[PDB]
């Protein structure tokens, strides 16, 4: 077929009752995730791509980066939380891996703040118990999968897509057989 399991895409072993429509997996500290979101524009062009009624949920993880990974996270989290992902993924990404200048959560806090979120809204956010259950669904979607790297996507708890399995030589053609993939799988 035009699509196949174990190609373009594989399917969970053992999947997963009441998972998110679309479940994007990444790490700040994860260099193909960089490429994903800042060049590639992967989550921007699932998103644009995805059927009427269709959400998209995007979740960082914790097993790279130790410590930073974690506040990273729990970061993340106040981002869903204050909606303001687009305003500080991109200086999260560079912060992190360009100019290497995030080495503890202040540095974090840094960019948020420069981002335009004040600080007191940042700091009651970070602390907020809001922001604690933030934490823990992303951590429990990682582990209802078993996920041990990033990039990943899975659509209904049931696919995972498989993107080694994909023509990389023009990053354009790429993103949309990755995107037209997603709402394949989502239409399933």
């Amino acid at each position: 077929a035009q699509y196949e399991d174990g190609k373009q895409y594989t399917t969970l072993e053992k999947p997963v009752a009441g998972a998110p429509q679309v479940l994007e997996f990444f790490s700040f500290f994860c260099p193909h995730c960089y490429q994903f979101e800042e060049v590639l524009h992967i989550s921007d062009n699932v998103k644009k791509k995805l059927p009427e009624g269709v959400k998209m949920t995007k979740y960082h993880v914790n097993f790279m980066g130790g410590d930073l990974g974690k506040d990273l996270t729990q970061a993340w989290a106040v981002a869903m939380a204050l909606g303001v992902e687009d305003k500080v993924t991109v200086p999260l990404f560079e912060g992190v891996q360009k100019t290497q200048t995030i080495r503890s959560a202040s540095d974090i806090r840094d960019v948020f703040i420069n981002a335009g979120i004040k600080g007191e809204e940042y700091d009651a956010a970070w602390n907020s118990f809001v922001v604690k259950s933030l934490v823990a669904q992303q951590e429990k979607a990682a582990a209802d999968v078993q996920l041990r790297g990033v990039p990943a996507m899975f659509v209904n708890g049931k696919y995972q897509l498989n993107p080694q399995g994909m023509d990389t030589s023009n990053m354009d053609v790429f993103v949309q057989q990755y995107a037209d993939t997603v709402k394949y799988l989502s239409e399933k």
